[PDB]
């Protein structure tokens, strides 16, 4: 047996904040201009919100009502929890795109054959260990958080407040390169609270009330180690406690650990940005090829040069749980799927503005988006 | 054979520059103050260098000349290249670690057992297939931007400014497990450059001064794919051109999408942030097992909770590249290395201010830092 541990955090996790401003930002603008271009990064800090990058559009947003309504959803709305939507500081530091960039990557183009907005690698993971196909490590450290959210906002917990992580230690057996989880190894979960509420409190709810609701009875046993509240302390919390930027939590983001990862972030980036739609794509390649049957586990690599449209290299790694050679399930991704940005759009319905969506609780795994849905392959 | 991409940047890109600057304040820190706690920051758009996060130190710091310096030693030093260190603006917006933070982790504790600054997951990697130990993808594409900056520092190609990106497709056999080098399939280099250079003089100097003087030839052939300038013109660049934030080339900073990665970046952290330390720790193990004869190649996994001095998890994947189980490499590593931070900055010096040369080219297989020296190991 083998352990691997993966976590998350909340929705008012300072760099997850971020992710989700970045994320409603780019919501606003394909509201009003589906091809917006769009590379909206986020800062936030004690009292602030900055906004910096790039966008040229021909929609009429207004960042101050975008950022708060974000800050309100997660939760900050008084002084008292480190953090108020009403009261903090937007700063705004937004240029047009780079002209350089548009002539090389979109401008007189034809959509199919838009260039990628840029190079990079990027992969796709899927693994039969769960139905929704994704690391049970990730999917629970997801729902703890998750659970946690649901809590404060219920009334249940009034003491949470919206900054959390949580970590998920599963030990493993493996099964011809496939994995199957055994049992929960290890927990932590750490959760800004009030300046009320005790440590003994707290710990027996993180147990009882959310522990217990969230990972299934099998998994959990006497020697489950749990680290709950470690700190001892966590009152001061959100952006007060820590700087939060957009693109820091990209592996909470994909695979938790699992799979590999090309180094790009999703939130704030339009779908010329192949950091976003070829690893949506790669996921929706690597869930096809399982729920399709053709393996157990696989990681699918993408890689891109700015202003070219076709993937330079494609390549699958099965890790043994197929019987068919990985050149040959190449050969089936190539005659199944055109991984140019410009059809990933279409395919994937990318100029939509459901990106806040999945700026929370990991971009996989969740809520049939369209690079949920295998494709079925002919072969 | 299958094909395997990594990219590189290069000291301008913007994202490096935030992770440079954030080296040097750390730096400037741990000259004067040893223990200082650095949660450092950095953005940069058109015109701004920001700081932000939580320092707590006995030094005196002066953030100007710092940032300043930093920008100066990259290149940026007139409006022409579009960033000027001697006229951007700096904003500071650093405050004192939080005081919840510091009692969970540090306060009265002996240095051996002090806390984890974080939870988090981390991994070390290393592959026979160089003598550093480094996935041959990464260090060619560190290399071709290592090769772009020594040109326009010597005034070879003075076309040249300071923000690059390159990108290696390399085409490898296996061999039980480990991996071997075939040829380079893909080069892409993109960089910025001055106004009058033609498109054709680019191409001819990336071809025949960089990548002919940094690619063995015997890697080279008639098919091997070449993107020079591939979006057509780059005049703007640096933060004029892109918005930079630390810890947004993660995968750049080590091992290219070889291996794995928890997440967590590395540069303006001290040694208490196991992001940094525990992930060079685990390249000092994975490297040691590879240079110690015991596999040829291997990933390791640890884990921590906030507050807890020793790992969570240890894990040890060796791809069947040893004839010792993936048990018995990891009672070797528990036998032989003690990973908690408090030991981990004793064994790998992690006081010395030596961070800003770690924040360009990579963190891992180059210079013989101390976690690039391996540990002999008793078993
Ligand atoms: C511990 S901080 C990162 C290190 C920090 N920048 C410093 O100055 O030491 C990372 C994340 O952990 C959580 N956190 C903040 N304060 C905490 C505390 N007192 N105890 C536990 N977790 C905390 C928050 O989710 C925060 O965004
Ligand atoms: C292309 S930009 C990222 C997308 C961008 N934020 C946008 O607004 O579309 C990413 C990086 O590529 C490089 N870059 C900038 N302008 C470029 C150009 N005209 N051609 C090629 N590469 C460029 C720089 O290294 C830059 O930091
Ligand atoms: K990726
Ligand atoms: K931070
Ligand atoms: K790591
Ligand atoms: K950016
Ligand atoms: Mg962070
Ligand atoms: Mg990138
Ligand atoms: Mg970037
Ligand atoms: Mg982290």
């Amino acid at each position: 047996t083998f352990l691997f541990t993966s976590e998350s955090v909340g929705e008012g996790h300072p760099d997850k904040i971020c992710d989700q401003i970045s994320d409603a930002v780019l919501d606003a603008h394909l509201q009003q201009d589906p091809d917006a271009k769009v590379a909206c990064e986020t800062v936030a800090k004690t009292g602030m919100i900055l906004l910096a990058g790039e966008i040229t559009s021909r929609a009429a947003v207004d960042y101050q009502k975008v950022v708060r309504e974000a800050v309100k959803h997660i939760g900050y709305d008084d002084s008292s929890k480190g953090f108020d939507y009403k009261t903090c500081n937007v700063l705004v530091a937004l240029e047009q795109q780079s002209p350089d960039i548009a002539q090389g990557v979109h401008l007189d183009r034809n959509e199919e054959d838009i260039g990628a907005g840029d190079q990079g690698l990027m992969f796709g993971y899927a693994t039969d260990e769960t139905e929704e196909c994704m690391p049970l490590t990730i999917v629970l450290a997801h729902k703890l958080n998750a659970k946690l959210a649901e809590l404060r906002r219920n009334g249940t917990l009034p003491w949470l407040r919206p900054d959390s992580k949580t970590q998920v230690t599963v030990q493993y057996m493996q099964d011809r390169g496939a994995v199957l989880p055994i049992r929960v190894h290890t927990i932590v979960i750490s959760v800004q609270h009030d300046e009320e509420v005790c440590l003994d409190e707290m710990r027996d709810a993180l147990k009882e009330k959310v522990i217990k609701a969230v990972v299934p009875a099998k998994y959990l046993d006497e020697d489950t180690i749990y680290h709950l509240q470690p700190s001892g302390r966590f009152v001061i919390g959100g952006p007060q406690g820590d700087a939060g930027l957009t693109g820091r939590k990209i592996i909470v983001d994909t695979y938790g650990g699992w799979g590999a990862h090309g180094g790009g972030a999703f939130s704030g980036k339009d779908y010329t940005k192949v950091d976003r739609s070829a690893a949506y794509a790669a996921r929706w390649v690597a869930k096809s090829l399982v729920k399709g049957g053709l393996c157990r586990r696989v990681l699918v690599q993408v890689s891109y040069a700015i202003g070219v449209s076709h993937p330079l290299s494609i390549s699958i790694f099965h890790y043994g749980t197929s019987q068919k050679s990985e050149r040959e399930l190449l050969e089936i991704v190539k005659k199944n799927f055109d991984l140019r940005p410009g059809v990933i759009v279409r395919d994937l319905d990318l100029k939509k503005p459901i990106y806040q969506r999945t700026a929370a609780y990991g971009h996989f795994g969740r809520d049939s988006f369209p690079w949920e849905v295998p494709k079925k392959l002919k072969y």
